[PDB]
């Protein structure tokens, strides 16, 4: 009774050495070893220390204009502070954009515009999964709706030309107009290339659907200038706030403000009905704390130092691309135009899903993902690979040329392995022959020795140690 | 870059003193000021250290032994032990429960569960907003379907008896053989009592449906077994992580397994593909961190106690404010919060919450099982969980109610100078416009202030 | 072809005899036999002649004005006058009231309505099905939804006091405002009261629902003002075109047009666009001229006449009834029905119907308010449209009484034969297998249709 | 009151002159027009005598073997014999198939396919309207959704080649493993040439959706064995009884029986489905006199002086559709395999719409329609022409040459017109200049006694002079 108050102060490390323990142990493994997943990044520490603060306590259903409860003097200061600098750091005018920065995360910003602006059964259209699209932009078989958005909503996707990895336009032009979507998604999870948002508004207007950007993995390019805005000819654009963008796990939603089209004008309503869906629609009461994180990642990604650090990750991403070009691979569109690239493994005799397991056993983080012609999806054939968290340790073009090797000697690892198992083996036997088989597990630790000293050589964004 | 690292490691005091300051100003008005509302506590400084972890960095879509990614081998270790912890406070048998420990907060916990229990049109029935009902539970109008619960499926509200305060399971039972759920909700965000999970596990049955508890008010009550558990009837039980768990903002989703009656239980695979790939991305780690602290703590004797005092604490606020002449709904309390209807002084809570603010008493007004308008709601919502953990005894409350009873009075002077008749934004301007008010309001935010600060902060040491 | 003409030409009799040889057996079938089900009745030869026109083969998708094809010149003179003629029967203002009379039925002519005004998972109310409602208005379980109405709309029917068998009014006026119907339906497959349209009209505008009429079974008698008109309160009036008005199958949509308080209704367009392009193609013209000739021959003094005789008839062979002792639902009836409660009889509706079936006395069961159990309803409905189209006065369906008497002490005996307990299929072997009863069978069915041959048998001279 | 009695007897002459007074002039002017509307015809007088039998008395809700109420003993012998004349008209197993036949016309046996399959929201893909669809396919714009299939339902439609006028079944294979169609149709309502059942039937089981045939416009000439059967491929096939079955307006709906699949074998379930959704999913008490109409079209159908019918029917087409193209016109796909053709007046500087009413005037009876290129819907290039209602009177190859030389000097006489109001004339005004211009209203006078002159010289099936 008397230590219940000496137990809300005691430290972390003292209060719960279990969970202490893995922190510890994890923010280890992320140093030691090489992030190239394109997703991934690492949060600044002012931003990891205001999800500490004591903004967690309160509670502030509604908005700065009107909430539920009192006391929010403090939260609308932040939450206004939060939206102004949202605006501000893409060079947005106030009087042409709006911007809600409730979202939880990423998914949940998808989901409350689709709540907004399309309504239950309403059309979407996404790119295609496996041409690189998100779940949140639909997913469905012949059989069963999968993704929330395709539960809820009706949604068809649109692919990529198979031979140039190119969204095919022509095609979704023409689709749409059979389809009739209320909304057309531009946004990938792993496409190397620009979008035509130009192309998409038209494809919009003439259906007289919405044109809603997921802009999750440009968030930071975009705001450095590194790759065109979406801005310019999108009514809505998503975003995470983490990946490239690099703050705490949280997501924005900006949406446009004012006269639409003429004849004798009309106007734009997104405002209400997107703030209206994410509460008390979707919503319950804001989390705050990483409201205060956003902000602080925010106010840093305005600097010169986020827009050189941008900068470079686009260039280590085509010196690593270059590089892999030498070593003969094979990638998707033949290049890139952002912060990753799609590895086709095909031109190698391997797939993405050996592969990135046995990479990883070397502490070389990535992911498998199926290439455009790809005519199975249990065996996809490249690798995505991006740049933003290991340029956020410092590697430069000369270091990722390094790295280039090192993801080789993974491959041609990964190779020797799957001839030693046969044509019509599984993933579970490959990764079990890895498991239990000296041979290759030896060849696996001299090459996770070398990666892991490599990446000592780097600093680990963060905490002291946390 | 020469100073892009530094930027990257310096402080946030350093880094940005505009979000700093703000902080501070908070953390500062969260300590003299008397917190009242219900849903509010404060996190430990163990829960909040794990928020800021490297737990942010890692992307982990899916669940332990099903990641898309590698190199998951930690945060797997982490949200296992969640589990264990989570099954383990509520003394749940692992082969007859299961958790998930996703949920990035309450609400989405809770269309989780409806996303995959329910689908899209199911019928859902849950308390009425106003007799105590949370928006999630349904929320529409007789033109348009607000909340996101009314939009994608079919909710329909059981009342509760507006002369006893209780709900009416007699009406219940009736009408959901008229509507057909096919999920009852068990769950408030402003009512006194326990709920008669036994009978609306009959009345669940009865149609087939499942029956589904919302525990986000009374959860960290549950654990030091302080009110009846929820989980001896229920089919599952959601649950936000903060309130009176005192935990990070999260949520999680408690489902059965085993034999129902053979059948079984499928809830777990539903609840699980819908939390994800249904409906969330990457899981926020380090929130998850923060509730497995929370619930390490939730487990210790020292919460046990803490818990025993909220009841305690609020009984004695209720009493004080009975022995002043307040009516409370359904005449008392089982838990920790209170409704006072304030119509027993010829005021509304419209009017009382906003002047008890000016004098730094945070809480809410909430309608009352009677009242006619909802533009004009009868009662006042007060809890105990947040004074409790800042160490509020009986003794301490009684003062409270007194502070709160002063403000009822002010409150109520700005009307008879108003006029029996005058609508909500003239009577604020009163309170603020006039001499003899504003001035009280500086005199009893003062005393309310100076007794606030007797007692500490939890939290981070100084912000 | 040489043949080829004269096959298109020739008469059904020659062209096809198998098919001839079964309307010749159903036309005798239909003369012997007691015509008792509530919704039959005869088609005057009339009406049957149109049928048979050249109007079966124009195509005229649209409505007059707004034809897909030309050569309509006629057809429109013919839909027009039939919508002259529905709104002239029911002495309503073209200038209040519009009418659709494209429906191909009953049904469709709901969902229709349901399609224009609902629309997709809208919420509708309706008499439950047990209580004496209609399919249409709503049928599903906890577990399924079965009628097209329940399943791509949301449907919850309201009950009847079980003790007075009424509409109780009081609980529908409750739960509407739980459910938020967008429309509420007011119409009864088996119930001998008027209903409260007065009454319903105040709940659905309370509600801001649409009020819809089903008339089907009291189409007629409202016309010939034995029974209170729906037109007085009601926005929508759907009903059949056969049953009581006494014309071919099929259906129509009366709608309000005008003022409904200043704004207006919008019922007109939303019905028209929903029958067609929305649920139906061509509409089969025939069929449209058969139901002018009803409501030409409708307005009549002697269709006027016939139907105080139907309400009177209907009188006497309650009255008869109760006098053997047999328990009037609700105690009697304002109509042309009534449901015959056998429980004070000891048998019920399930087998009694089928025993007198097999003694050529047509009619069916159906559950009375009370009844526990949907697998053996305790009443038998009887109406008596059918029987008065040929003549039938109070003193015939006096003696119609007693051999319905007849049979339910037969249907009984088989029953004490059986035992107190025994199924359904038990029983009906008994009837058919015991030489005292197929033989006490053959007698009655020889008596009654004996008395039936007395009457004559509208239609077309002889078949 | 004693009236009354004498009422019900009356014949329709003397009980109702005004409605009597109708049919009559109806009958009359149908027997002086020329019948060339591809969904006409003339049913013959056994069928027409069913209509007005005593079976409009009875009730009847549920099916042969189990009903509502009792005394059902004929109606089941009849509702028994025309599913027995309808499996046997189309050479069908009943151990392979199962028919129903209470449906009231044919958009409602479709609707209750799709009740019965699809399910509220399901897809489903069809001829889209402007390339030859029908409404009941699905039909909707970017902006609402008309039909009632593309209401309840979530339609999508797939277009033909607008330079060969065939239907593009590529395009259509690639979009199905997009959209997921759960129902496929197969059926048209002016389109000339004879469905591929045999691909679409590859692209159903793709997708593992089902293959609904529709075929309300050629259901006569299938029988005749005059085009290939839909039965071969098909899971299912609704039908009017009108149109080229010559019955009395009704529908049917044919649904397999039997063994699906194998692996091992699974079942089909569509007929309790598919019984269970017409009622008591749908309708009430069935039209049994709408049936016995059928069941004699079923019969006379069988007979071989139907068989011969049909083959003069697509006969006439040929002959009419090479008489038109010697004149100059356009024909889409450029010929015919049925008893339609869709006439392309671009080709003589006209559309449809203009022509179908001055030909009207004329009383020669026909639609327009668009032809796959048209670029505006508001002046659809088209006219469609069908034989089967002037083949039912007689009419042959000689005869038909005629009819076109009659159409011909119509579209003249319309283009005269036309170039007499302007560039920039609405329908309104064209009609308009056509109703009050003597000049105009001269030459119609002449056609149009041309055209009643020649009809008269046919008979005019049905009853007599009714
Ligand atoms: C918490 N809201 C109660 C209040 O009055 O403020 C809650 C929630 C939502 O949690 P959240 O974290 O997203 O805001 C859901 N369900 C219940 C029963 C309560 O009490
Ligand atoms: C007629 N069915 C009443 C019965 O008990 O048989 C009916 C209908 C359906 O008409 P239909 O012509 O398609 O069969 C619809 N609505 C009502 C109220 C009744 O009474
Ligand atoms: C990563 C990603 C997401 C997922 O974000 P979460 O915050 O993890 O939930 C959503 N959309 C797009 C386009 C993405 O790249
Ligand atoms: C004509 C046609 C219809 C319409 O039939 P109705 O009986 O008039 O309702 C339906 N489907 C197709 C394919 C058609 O050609």
């Amino acid at each position: 009774w008397s230590s219940h108050e000496q137990m809300l102060a005691q430290p972390l490390k003292d209060s719960d050495a279990e969970v202490y323990d893995i922190i510890k142990k994890e923010s280890n493994r992320q140093r030691v070893g090489l992030e190239l997943i394109a997703s991934e990044n690492f949060a600044s520490r002012a931003v990891l220390e205001a999800l500490g603060s004591c903004l967690n306590n309160k509670y502030s259903q509604g908005y700065p204009g009107q909430r539920y409860y009192g006391g929010t003097e403090h939260i609308d200061e932040l939450e206004t502070l939060c939206q102004k600098r949202a605006l501000q750091a893409y060079g947005l005018d106030p009087q042409c954009w709006g911007v809600n920065v409730q979202p939880y995360s990423g998914s949940p910003a998808n989901f409350a515009v689709y709540t907004a602006l399309v309504e239950p059964h309403g059309r979407i259209m996404g790119l295609d999964l496996p041409d690189g699209g998100h779940l949140t932009h639909g997913f469905m078989t012949d059989k069963k709706k999968i993704s929330a958005t395709s539960i809820f909503f009706e949604s068809m996707a649109y692919k990529v030309n198979p031979d140039t990895g190119y969204i095919d336009y022509d095609r979704l032009e023409e689709n749409a107009r059979l389809f009739h979507p209320k909304l057309i998604i531009a946004g990938t999870s792993c496409y190397s290339r620009n979008l035509d948002y130009g192309r998409l508004r038209k494809i919009a207007d003439e259906n007289g659907a919405y044109l809603m950007a997921d802009m999750a993995h440009i968030s930071g390019l975009v705001v450095a200038g590194v790759v065109p805005s979406p801005f310019e000819h999108c009514h809505v654009v998503t975003t995470t706030t983490h990946k490239t963008l690099r703050g705490c796990r949280a997501g924005m939603i900006f949406y446009r403000r004012g006269v639409r089209s003429v004849d004798k004008e009309i106007l734009y309503n997104l405002e209400s009905l997107i703030n209206s869906a994410v509460f008390p629609g979707l919503q319950g009461g804001p989390h705050n704390h990483a409201i205060a994180g956003v902000a602080v990642a925010l106010k840093q990604a305005m600097t010169p130092e986020f827009k050189e650090y941008q900068r470079q990750v686009v260039a280590n991403c085509r010196a690593l691309s270059a590089a892999l070009v030498e070593l003969g691979y094979k990638i998707v569109t033949g290049g890139s135009d952002n912060h990753l690239i799609l590895v086709d493994l095909r031109s190698k005799g391997t797939d993405g899903g050996r592969a990135e397991k046995v990479l990883e056993a070397c502490s070389i983080a990535c992911n498998k993902n199926t290439c455009p012609g790809d005519k199975s999806a249990l065996r996809p054939s490249g690798l995505r690979l991006g740049t933003p968290a290991l340029t956020s340790r410092g590697l430069l073009e000369k270091d990722f040329q390094k790295v280039a090797h090192f993801i080789h000697r993974g491959i041609e690892l990964t190779v020797q392995i799957q001839d030693d198992t046969g044509p019509r083996a599984t993933l579970k036997e490959f990764k079990e022959k890895l498991a239990g088989d000296e041979k290759h597990q030896r060849a696996v630790r001299a090459l996770r020795q070398e990666v892991e000293s490599f990446a000592a050589l780097f600093p680990l964004p963060g905490l002291p140690g946390f």
